[PDB]
């Protein structure tokens, strides 16, 4: 149930990373990859809804929950994601939201990787997050500190 | 050209790597990801043929070319890959052979990533290769030497 809250925050964090690193403007495609139990608790079971809305800068106290499923549907239907609420970018689930049930990130089971790409298909940045406890968030590299 | 020969060799190099690093015995699943130009000549257009048989240690100046398509088919049909021809392991295309047409590895367009995992879904090793020229091969980290 920190399969909803945590992933929403992770997305949110990734959005700020894009600003912090001045790669938001250059970003034309985004990819999300879920692992271990996050991946296992599948398509339609909260986490995708949570992540997409969060990538749109909805955030989990701020946001309205009745709106989350409709909004996911619009995103898939239109193939447009409103990154951080500022920019509409192409989105294709087959390609941009993966459930890797057979795979495990090494720190913990509830793992995620966020990736941004520019319009010439170059990777701009990659960031791994984990959600643990009630649904607090941590980066790969802060996990152990 | 270097859409068949090169990738076959790359799969070969990976097999040697597995042996060279003493991870062949721990390996219980394998994954291949194609990028740029390699991913773009799709399912059934050479490169999957070539890689699978190469992962079976068929090797390209020495394999029977009449045998490659039938064999790829059995691998898919049976869902078993006979790694380095020493060991049958579970294989699922949906999961283990990916054509990432919307992505580029950074050095060159003909990129490949080989991954091996143990039976606990732990990743044992990644290796990126590229095929260049006639179909000579190189690793990521040797590309610039
Ligand atoms: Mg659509
Ligand atoms: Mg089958």
């Amino acid at each position: 149930s920190s399969h909803t809250v945590g992933p929403m925050l992770a997305a949110n964090a990734f959005l700020q990373l894009l600003e912090q690193k001045n790669l938001f403007d250059k970003t034309q495609r985004v990819k999300v990859e879920l692992y271990g139990s996050l991946a296992l608790t599948g398509k339609g079971h909260g986490t995708d809804k949570a992540i997409l809305n969060g990538l749109e800068n909805k955030a989990p106290e701020t946001v309205d929950p009745a709106s989350m499923i409709p909004r996911m549907h619009e995103i898939l239907d239109s193939n447009l994601l409103n990154l951080a609420g500022k920019k509409e970018i192409p989105f294709h689930e087959a390609t941009d939201f993966l459930f890797l049930q057979k795979e495990l990130l090494p720190k913990h089971s509830n793992g995620m990787r966020f990736s941004a790409f520019d319009g010439n298909a170059n990777l701009l940045i990659e960031q791994v997050y984990y959600s643990i406890g009630g649904g607090f968030i941590t980066t790969e590299e802060d996990f152990d500190k």
